[PDB]
């Protein structure tokens, strides 16, 4: 036996434990119930059934010093659901980063469920040659009696078309996200600053021409940035017939609309940058715990002959287990940096589901 299957027993049970609650979160938490929270349910799925099928086996194979000890049909099966269930996380991880950048310039549920379905079967598709070929073919998911991908060919253009083109789209539209909220940051911090400068004009002037001046600019700002448009266009015909101080009064009935608004969509940018950052901290640690493996797997490719194959084997033995460790910890980052998902699971915990 090894200790390693003990280490590999906890972090079975963790993935187990952990996107259980999470799926639990996010079916019963009504705060839980955007889009890119029915996408982690998804991913939690994915790490769950990686937990409870694939997960079990590889501790399995740790048992029988790696000879694969079951049906040697359940090899390519069980390599199928592996890449299966890890293309699925990236292509969701991928999903997440580019719905929540097409929804800044874009401003349901089932629009969630199609975009999910589609990541799935884009998966299952990918994932799709090594059962067809695999299965004809023990030369290509065995090597010395190892179940594992051994075609170099599926392993490079496996590794290529299904972890670096969608990690390349992850980080392009994490970035572009990043920016997007860092520009619409600063346009509502610019707009703040044409509606409180104009706010004092209104608060200074003499004359009607300084207050429909200053209310036209700030029927500018607001049209910028929502239907205070209206009472500064109320505001406006005040101001355009002259009657100064009436004008300059309505002018204070917008101050307050003007906080209100400024503050709830400045509310929601810090909003949605916090939650960036945390999609931003599961978007790293998946590619951080997968980077071993598949650095290594096409250094692998590399030096065929001149490398140890044994020790490249060895190593691939341990990194993939450094990205099954990956499917326990998005649970632990929901419980650290949301406060609705670490009292969600506090809950559960205490078994306590009513909401
Ligand atoms: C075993 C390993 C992990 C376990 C789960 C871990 C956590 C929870 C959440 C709790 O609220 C109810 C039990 C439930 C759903 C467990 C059921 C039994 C289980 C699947
Ligand atoms: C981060 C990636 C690190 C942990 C990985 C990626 C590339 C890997 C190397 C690739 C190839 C070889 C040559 C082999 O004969 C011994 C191991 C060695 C030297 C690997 C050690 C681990 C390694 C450096
Ligand atoms: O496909 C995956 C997970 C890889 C993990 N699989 C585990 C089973 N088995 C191996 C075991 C031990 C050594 C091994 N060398 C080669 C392989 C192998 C093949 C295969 C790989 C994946 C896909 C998209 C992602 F974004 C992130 C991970
Ligand atoms: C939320 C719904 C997510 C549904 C998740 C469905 C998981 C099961 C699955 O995708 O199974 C694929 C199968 O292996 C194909 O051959
Ligand atoms: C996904 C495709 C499903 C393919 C199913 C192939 C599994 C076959 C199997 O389990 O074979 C057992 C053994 O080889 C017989 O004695
Ligand atoms: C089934 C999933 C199909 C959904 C679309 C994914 C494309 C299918 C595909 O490209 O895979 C065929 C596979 O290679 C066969 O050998
Ligand atoms: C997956 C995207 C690319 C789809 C390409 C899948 C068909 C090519 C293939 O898998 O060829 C098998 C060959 O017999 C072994 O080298
Ligand atoms: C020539 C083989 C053509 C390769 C086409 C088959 C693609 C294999 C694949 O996409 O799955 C491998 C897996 O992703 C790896 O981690
Ligand atoms: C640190 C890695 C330990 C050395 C790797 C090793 O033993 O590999 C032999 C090499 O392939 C030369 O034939
Ligand atoms: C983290 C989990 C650690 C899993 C390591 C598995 C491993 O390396 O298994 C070697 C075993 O001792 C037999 O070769
Ligand atoms: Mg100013």
């Amino acid at each position: 036996k090894n200790w390693s299957a003990l280490l590999t027993a906890v972090v079975i049970i963790l993935t187990i434990a952990g996107n259980i609650l999470v799926i639990m979160a996010v079916s019963l938490e009504k705060k839980l119930q955007n889009a890119t929270n029915y996408f982690l349910m998804s991913l939690a799925i994915a790490d769950m059934l990686l937990g409870f099928l694939v997960m079990p086996v590889s501790m399995l194979t740790i048992l029988y010093g790696y000879r694969w000890p079951l049906p040697s049909k359940l090899c390519a099966v069980w390599i199928y659901l592996d890449v299966l269930f890890s293309t699925a996380k990236i292509w969701h991880l991928c999903a997440i980063s580019l719905d929540r950048y097409v929804a800044i310039q874009n401003p349901s549920r089932t629009k969630a469920f199609l975009k999910i379905i589609a990541v799935w079967t884009i998966s299952v598709g990918i994932s799709m040659p090594i059962p067809v070929f695999g299965l004809q073919d023990d030369s290509k998911v065995f090597k010395e009696g190892s179940c594992l991908l051994a075609d170099d060919n599926f392993v490079l253009i496996g590794s290529f078309v299904s972890f670096f083109i969608p990690l390349t789209i992850m980080v392009i539209t994490y970035f572009l996200t990043i920016k997007s909220l860092q520009k619409e940051a600063a346009d509502l911090e610019d707009n703040w600053e044409t509606l409180n400068d104009n706010l004092k004009v209104i608060e200074k002037a003499d004359n009607a021409a300084q207050v429909k001046d200053a209310l036209t600019k700030m029927r500018a700002a607001a049209l910028d940035a929502d239907i205070l448009v209206g009472q500064i266009d109320d505001a406006l015909k005040l101001a355009n017939e002259g009657k100064v101080k009436e004008a300059q009064a309505a002018a204070e009935q917008l101050k307050t609309t003007i906080n209100a608004y400024i503050q709830k969509y400045g509310q929601s940018i810090s909003n949605e940058q916090k939650a960036c950052k945390v999609l931003g901290i599961v978007f790293f640690l998946f590619v951080v715990m997968w980077c071993p493996f598949f650095i290594t797997n096409i250094m692998a490719v590399i030096c065929k002959e001149s490398c140890n194959e044994d020790v490249i084997g060895a190593l691939l033995n341990v990194f993939v287990w450094i990205g099954y460790l990956n499917s326990a910890v998005n649970p632990l980052v929901y419980t650290l940096f949301n406060k609705t998902y670490r009292s969600a699971f506090s809950r559960y915990i205490q078994c306590q589901y009513k909401e």
